[PDB]
């Protein structure tokens, strides 16, 4: 039932595409290729502030990454049981959004601006995030970052540590709670689909996807790290 | 009491403020004023990414700016009443907190710079985000944005409103309905309060306030537009 509106690539829409995954829904995607397309979207006015990602469910046009990760968490309830858990949940979230925000123009930057780029990822991730989880996990000695069930933050969690992992395959080096925790999270069934191959998981982002944006949006022409 | 820790500024804290504000909930402040008291506070490791904002309520020490605006907005109804409420509410925050977003620098650029940034918000305002929320009052004949009731949106929309005035004191020239909101909201009165002379509310930042920042968290020397 849910479409979603973004380009043939990570970027902003692939925690959305994790999100719905593991929740187990089935969801299709519309690739927006071309200038023409995208003005013509812009004409229809279907989105609020001329902008994608855009998710249309349950009868609505949704814009803002965040708002539509929080309505898919609520919706099929991995955001907690009360407001108390909800602000754990949303805190954790914000600091995986930050750690994997370093990453979005990754693809954008030169073969030298991603070298600098690439070391600042993983000394935050290492220095100050990981680090940071860990802790959590230890407090509490239990198998999910809150409410003793899988939650929103789980998935958010699992996803950026696969990501600096790509950038560092040694990265949870020195996280033995997290490297459990990795295991275990990508061992729940829907998870695991969507790690398996043929899922509608996107790959690392290349040229054609940075070629295929600044075409249809005509911007980030000129990425600086 | 709720104690809000951050610069004795606007920043990422405002918006903070202007919640509670509305909702009628007084709170302390503590400014960071040297390095050494901000070195304090990582050492008792209370900001769990080593940032802030920070706040503590209801016995919690929450950072992640949206964590604490979603908590609060949930605590004192207003979030909306159902999940489809409140991803409208979530949608409209995401444009206005990306509207603020641009004028968070504004202080750390030069005089260069700041004209062009000035040109750049009040464009992006005017051609982009006032004319979306002039259309949702209209074409819903709604008083408010979301419910026909007062909302964390409508708040946040009126603080982004005064911002891009500041500006440009004619910026709603063109919206007829967002000035009869702008007059609706601010006659509210728990803002009417925080609007009023001596309230908690912050002037536009300073050369004071950014070298302040600087010398208490050693960075954003260099902040381009
Ligand atoms: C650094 C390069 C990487 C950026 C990836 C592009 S995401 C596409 C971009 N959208 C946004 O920036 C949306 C921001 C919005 N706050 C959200 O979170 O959804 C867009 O449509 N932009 C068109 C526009 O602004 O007009
Ligand atoms: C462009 C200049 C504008 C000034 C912004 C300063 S707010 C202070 C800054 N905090 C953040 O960036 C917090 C981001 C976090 N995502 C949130 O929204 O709360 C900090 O603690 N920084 C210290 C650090 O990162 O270690
Ligand atoms: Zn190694």
């Amino acid at each position: 039932k849910p479409v979603l509106y973004y380009f043939n690539g990570r970027g902003k829409m692939e925690s959305i595409r994790w999100l719905l995954a593991a929740a187990g829904v089935e969801f299709e995607e519309v690739f927006l290729e071309t200038r023409e397309q995208y003005e013509k979207l812009l004409q229809s006015g279907i989105l609020m502030f001329q902008q994608v990602p855009m998710v249309e469910i349950d009868g609505m046009k949704l814009v803002q990454t965040r708002a539509i990760l929080n309505y898919i968490a609520g919706k099929y309830n991995l955001y907690g049981k009360d407001l108390k858990e909800r602000a754990l949940i949303d805190m954790y979230v914000g600091g995986t959004d930050d750690l994997m925000g370093f990453l979005l123009s990754f693809p954008f930057l030169s073969a030298e601006d991603k070298v600098k780029q690439c070391a600042f990822v993983v000394e935050k991730a290492t220095s100050r995030y990981f680090p940071a989880y860990e802790k959590v996990l230890k407090d509490h000695g239990q198998d999910f970052l809150v409410g003793n069930r899988l939650s929103w933050a789980d998935i958010h969690l699992l996803e950026a540590i696969l990501m600096v992992e790509e950038k560092k395959s040694d990265a949870l080096s020195g996280f033995p709670l997290l490297q459990a925790f990795k295991k275990r999270i990508s061992s729940i069934p829907t998870i695991k689909k969507f790690l398996a191959p043929g899922s509608k998981r996107k790959p690392i982002s290349d040229d054609k996807y940075v070629e295929t944006v600044r075409r249809v949006l005509r911007m980030y022409y000129d990425v600086k790290p």
